């Protein structure tokens, strides 16, 4: 279920982030927008960039953070409060996360793995339900 | 105190993985004789290294689990055996995993940031004992 796809994914953090975040990029390339040192390049040379890995790596971190401190898939409000105020997601709008997470259940139902895919497209929703509330457009 | 301490390393964990490790290699040179491939290296050479960073990461997530499972700073009896049973920690005795935890105390201690050194410190302790009740010599 959800409590164990956390575990999974923090058992091979660095791999899934990585792999998820280019699902993420390539399927949304206009995303890039926001990464512009990521443009014109493969995987391969994303994955090699240590500002990449490091990137995807805290992002994962926090996300699974905010996953473990939700209940039944609805995280905190301090999390989303944190999540709208931090620097870095200054021009963002909810559309942006919900793009991610599409991303992110479609990587789940395509894995050979037995991920809870329907409870991390919940979370997706509830998260931008409750970045919503705590002020993003 | 020990709950956002966990927070604090997942949050950065590769890093604090990297660096509390070194610090234990380093303080205790003779463990090097179970990670035969860090031999005649520098941390620098080491951080270098994807494969060192691939293992200090699952070793500190699994560590950190460990930790989250934990009733105040007591560890499951069934982690302990988990640890013990694990091929890859097949011979160790608990002085092994003893001098870890004085490294990683020693590494709070000296750190700036205000860690919870002594629940830490317990941490250690009752999970070097549970790994002697589950059979570790
Ligand atoms: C959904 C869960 C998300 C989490 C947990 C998360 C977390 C993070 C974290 C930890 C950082 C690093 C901040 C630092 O260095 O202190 C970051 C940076 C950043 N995030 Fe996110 N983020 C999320 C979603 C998104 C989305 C959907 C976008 C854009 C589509 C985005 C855009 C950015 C940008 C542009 C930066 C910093 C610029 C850079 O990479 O140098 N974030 N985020
Ligand atoms: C709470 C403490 C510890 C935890 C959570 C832990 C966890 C782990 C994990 C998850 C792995 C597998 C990593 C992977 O799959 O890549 C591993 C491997 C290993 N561990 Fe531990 N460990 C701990 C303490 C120790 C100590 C104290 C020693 C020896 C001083 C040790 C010796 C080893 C060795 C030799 C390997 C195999 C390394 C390799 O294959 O290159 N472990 N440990």
């Amino acid at each position: 279920g959800f409590k164990q796809d956390i575990a999974t994914i923090r058992g091979d953090l660095r791999t899934y982030a990585q792999d998820i975040f280019l699902a993420f990029l390539n399927k949304y390339p206009d995303e890039k927008r926001n990464f512009k040192n990521y443009v014109g390049k493969s995987d391969q040379e994303l994955k090699s960039m240590a500002k990449f890995g490091d990137h995807t790596e805290k992002v994962f971190n926090l996300m699974m953070e905010v996953a473990d401190r939700a209940t039944d898939c609805v995280p905190l409000a301090s999390d989303a409060s944190t999540l709208v105020q931090m620097k870095q997601h200054s021009g963002l709008t909810t559309g942006n996360f919900e793009k991610l997470f599409v991303a992110l259940v479609e990587y789940m139902r395509a894995s050979g793995q037995s991920f809870d895919s329907q409870s991390w497209d919940r979370f997706g929703k509830n998260l931008v339900s409750a970045l919503s509330s705590a002020g993003m457009k």
